[PDB]
């Protein structure tokens, strides 16, 4: 069966086939469409055919399949899984892995890069500190002074489920968050929880605006360790506007490498639930999201008053205009300092012609356009008119819980 | 089968019971998500009668009560007789006003009970259809305090005996290919406009030529007839700051009408069923004047403000669109013409949709038309998860009837 996509700006159609060899469930059904719902041990048994089911694609991708090495290496594979319960990836095969799980990862407008994703192995890791100095120099490698590089650390895989390695931040690099007696927020409201659990764990908060979060890295199932990642390592960026003088009197800044550390990756069934991964930053992620929600340091009001916007009625779109100017003036600091960002004009752009060359070589191109449309300005990017069509293919990045929900304290 | 929907702004958690009564189909399955693709008998009749006639006793507070029972009886008895049923005025207006309520893309449906049904059934001729819509579009336009109205043809019977608005709205510019190669008008329209000079039209050839009606009625040929012109009210477009922005020529009329959309109600078929409400700025500002397709004045405009359009990364195009949805908002204001902006529209949706999950358990919507074309994420609607499903009675795309129709 053949799916079409349509383009409403360009008439353009594609035809996907990609969809066939999909997995995992959407949510949505005949009756309902969970589109835009945000989420919705293994047995030897259930293993080897996921197991199959990798090396099978890995083995084509490498132009050998139904070769000698690749059915030897099912049949290692097999006997491992029957003896031992589980596997282990040869390096190659974990290279390919954590780039195809970005290369599937349907929420991901960055994608024409997946190819060039830099994998640290860090599976001989066996301790919190062994992690930490694992994830400072996968830090200095992809910040690299400001010339970002993408790259991913993984740590050893889920045995039983009693032995995960996490990395508790949900970044590597975030700032704190500190509710008040009066109900107001200093610094970054989205991390107020975890500030807290690291603090009950011994962190001294300096209590500023834009302080650093201290690493809280679990190896091997252990109750988690804190470490300060060294100052020099986080690349940061003073945040002001090309024509408005008072906007760096706001006191902003922001840290230039975006690192995710509490997904998960499947590769051939196997669980990787410590495998923190960065590129760089979508202006509009700093200067919409980070700036601008309500529930974050929520700026716009601050910003248009300055501004001395009309702010009595809505309809003058004041919050409109300070958006742009706040967006502007992220890119502006980001490219002054030299620090790699992408624009969402550019980032969209490149996103459909990374989207069209996966159709004709791949068969497809999985997409969230929920995700994928930009924060701001949707409808002027690329991607707004691009019709799209969403479904999980393996390996992939997954969410898991909260790893201070699930973990079962030692002291 | 008891379903949660979590805002990511506020926190606040919604338990939607209202999907089970779900009918129709999304287009996904298990296996994949068609959330962003926009097109994706008497023993059928009866059922669907049946289930539509069971609501509305409900909604009147009469289920299972002898004029309920007795009206299935003669729905089920005409049914038999005729291959078909007639609705009551009653249940006219209540369908119609339930497939606005059911509009899961429509961020305006806090107004949905307001609707004002005008009863059209009794139409014959083309000429007919153009009395009643001339008195829709002045009823609705109302000197610019708009009102929302749907105005409802004959349905279907044998299927060859359709009527159509075969106009996508019921006021729209004309579109023409130059032999320069551009397009002069809303390169929407250039289709079925040459489908009007096809059919006699003289266009003007103007930017902004208010298309004629094109109408068939009972399933016989189309005709054309043009709106009186002191009907479509019109809008010139300024800018509050920007004297020269008037210089760029630019208009809007002020009365959005779907013209070319089907009404089901209770297995019946309303292929004819123009209605309209009054506009979101983004809708003319956004879409309608900055599509690369459409009017696609970006480009103009940022030349005129004078900004840096070497890179992308000025933001010109953002700068130059918020500056043109200004425009729009003020212009219709200025001539006291009801315009909503987005963060209203969608603050009023956001109220509307947490009344329709307590009293009716439930508020179908899709996010991806939901959510406005410009600073999608500074809206409320932004962080609200939302459920798509079909309800009905129910508006539904149908083909374009040049495709369909035989002469
Ligand atoms: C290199 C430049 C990159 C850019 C510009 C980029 C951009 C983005 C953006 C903008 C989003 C979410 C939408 C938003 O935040 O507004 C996103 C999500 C995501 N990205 Fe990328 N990304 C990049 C690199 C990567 C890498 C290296 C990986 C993994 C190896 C990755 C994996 C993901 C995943 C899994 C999501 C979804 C996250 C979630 O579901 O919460 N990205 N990306
Ligand atoms: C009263 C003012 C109204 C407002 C502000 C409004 C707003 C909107 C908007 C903004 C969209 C599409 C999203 C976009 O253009 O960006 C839409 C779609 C729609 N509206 Fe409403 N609307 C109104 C009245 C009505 C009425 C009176 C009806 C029917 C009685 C209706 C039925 C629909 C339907 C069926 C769609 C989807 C059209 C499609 O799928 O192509 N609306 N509306
Ligand atoms: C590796 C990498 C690089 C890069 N530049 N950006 C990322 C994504 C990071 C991210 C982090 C958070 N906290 C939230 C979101 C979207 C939150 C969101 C989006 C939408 C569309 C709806 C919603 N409710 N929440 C994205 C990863
Ligand atoms: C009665 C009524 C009142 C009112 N104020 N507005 C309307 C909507 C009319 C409308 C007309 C057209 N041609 C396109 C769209 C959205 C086109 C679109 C949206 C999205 C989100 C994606 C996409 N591809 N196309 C909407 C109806
Ligand atoms: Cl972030
Ligand atoms: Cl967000
Ligand atoms: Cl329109
Ligand atoms: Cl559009
Ligand atoms: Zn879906
Ligand atoms: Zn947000
Ligand atoms: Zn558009």
């Amino acid at each position: 069966r053949f799916l079409k996509v349509k383009n409403w700006e360009t008439d353009v159609v594609l035809t996907d086939t990609l969809h066939l060899k999909s997995t995992l469930e959407t949510g949505c059904t005949e009756h309902i469409c969970m589109g835009s719902i945000v989420l919705p041990v293994r047995t030897k048994d259930q293993l080897f055919p996921l197991a199959k089911e990798f090396l099978d694609q890995y083995y084509s991708s490498i132009k050998r399949f139904g070769s000698k090495a690749h059915m030897d290496r099912l049949e290692e594979v097999n006997k491992e899984i029957e003896s031992t319960s589980t596997y282990q990836l040869k390096d190659t095969e974990l290279i390919y892995g954590a780039k195809h799980a970005w290369r599937n990862a349907s929420r991901c407008v960055g994608r024409i890069q997946w190819s060039k994703l830099q994998v640290f192995d860090a599976r001989d890791c066996t301790t919190a500190h062994g992690m930490f100095n694992y994830i400072c120099n996968h830090v200095k490698y992809a910040t690299n002074k400001g010339n970002l590089r993408s790259a991913i650390t993984i740590f050893p895989q889920r045995t039983d489920g009693k032995h995960d390695f996490r990395v508790w931040n949900s970044q590597l690099i975030r700032y704190a968050g500190y509710k008040q007696p009066d109900g107001s927020t200093l610094g970054d409201p989205a991390n107020v929880q975890f500030t807290e659990i690291c603090i009950q764990q011994g962190w001294k908060a300096p209590r500023g605006r834009f302080d650093v979060l201290p690493l809280l890295l679990q190896a091997n199932g252990n109750d988690p360790e804190l470490f300060q990642i060294p100052p020099e390592l986080v690349l940061e960026v003073p945040i002001r506007h090309p024509k408005f003088d008072w906007f760096k009197d706001l006191g902003l800044k922001w840290y230039g490498l975006p690192a995710v550390s509490n997904m998960l990756l499947e590769i051939g069934g196997l669980e990787f639930s410590a495998c923190p991964f960065s590129g760089w930053y979508m202006g509009t992620e700093i200067g919409v999201r980070n700036y601008c929600d309500n529930s974050r340091y929520n700026i716009l009001e601050e910003v248009a008053k300055k501004m001395d916007l009309d702010m009595r009625k809505t309809s003058s779109l004041w919050k409109d205009q300070a958006l742009v100017e706040i967006n502007i003036a992220v890119l502006y600091s980001f490219q002054s300092d030299k620090v790699t960002i992408v624009d969402h004009h550019s980032a969209t752009e490149s996103f459909i012609k990374h989207m069209e060359n996966e159709y004709r070589c791949r068969g497809g191109c999985p997409a969230d356009w929920v995700w994928i449309v930009p924060p701001m300005s949707g409808s002027i990017t690329p991607v707004f008119h691009q019709e799209m069509l969403n479904y999980r293919l393996t390996p992939s990045f997954e969410y898991q819980p909260d790893p201070w929900n699930t973990h079962v304290w030692k002291g």
